[PDB]
């Protein structure tokens, strides 16, 4: 009734430890603080849609999503994909200074967690491609569950 | 305090509409009835571990998981992977008749949902490989969120 509005913040951040699919798409559900992250080979409009398809399966459909003005978020293709799901999109104030510190903070916690767990498994540089998926899933678990 | 025990049921089911990665690994969290499904090319011990890595990221670590005696669930490799996470594993009673109707039911709801959504998009036989991921994610959303 009076609980938080279901607003997500989403952003992409680069992580060479996860190459070749080094772009991580990160969504923070601002009502719960849960984090959803997926890995992608290139930052395109279709990679953002594939990330949100997975975040929806996991967190439900939000009422709105806030992003920056990155072109994979403002293309015609991504605007139509969000209209097909009935989700409102805002890039907030222009020179907003950033109405998305929560996802910015999530991005740093996430890359720190990835580094600490990868180094615990003995991977000091790039994580071998066949170990990436389970280590990303472990970083996600660690940041969402207590 | 007196709520449901965190027990999952997991099973693999075959779905040719999703070929080549036609094996679907399905986990039902018996306390919440939430469903987690991932797609795999072969039914192996590593495909079950990769599915549970993702289910853990999404639902948290359970106290125990019930499966059938399928060899990808009873191998040495899968038993050690569950011991590393500290999760108890039971295949229930031997000739239990099936202590896993919930996941059995989830399997049929899931393949029905996949068929109805794929046919709504015009795919009457196999779903094209590049449309699979978003349609699986849509079937998962539809069965978990109201
Ligand atoms: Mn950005
Ligand atoms: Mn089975």
């Amino acid at each position: 009734g009076l609980g938080p509005l279901q607003i997500w913040q989403t952003d992409f951040t680069l992580e060479p430890r996860m190459a070749p699919r080094s772009w991580l798409a990160v969504t923070v559900d601002t009502a719960s603080s849960a984090i959803v992250v997926t890995q992608h080979g290139r930052v395109t409009s279709v990679a953002a849609q594939h990330h949100w398809a997975t975040a929806i399966a996991v967190l439900g459909r939000p009422k709105a999503i806030k992003t920056d003005n990155g072109s994979c978020f403002t293309s015609k293709s991504t605007r139509e994909w969000l209209a097909r799901w009935g989700i409102a999109h805002t890039t907030g104030i222009p020179g907003n200074s950033q109405g998305q510190a929560m996802v910015e903070r999530a991005n740093r916690l996430l890359k720190d967690k990835i580094r600490v767990l990868a180094e615990g498994d003995g991977f000091m540089k790039r994580i071998p491609t066949s170990k990436q998926g389970e280590l990303l899933a472990k970083a996600m678990y660690a940041l969402n569950h207590f």
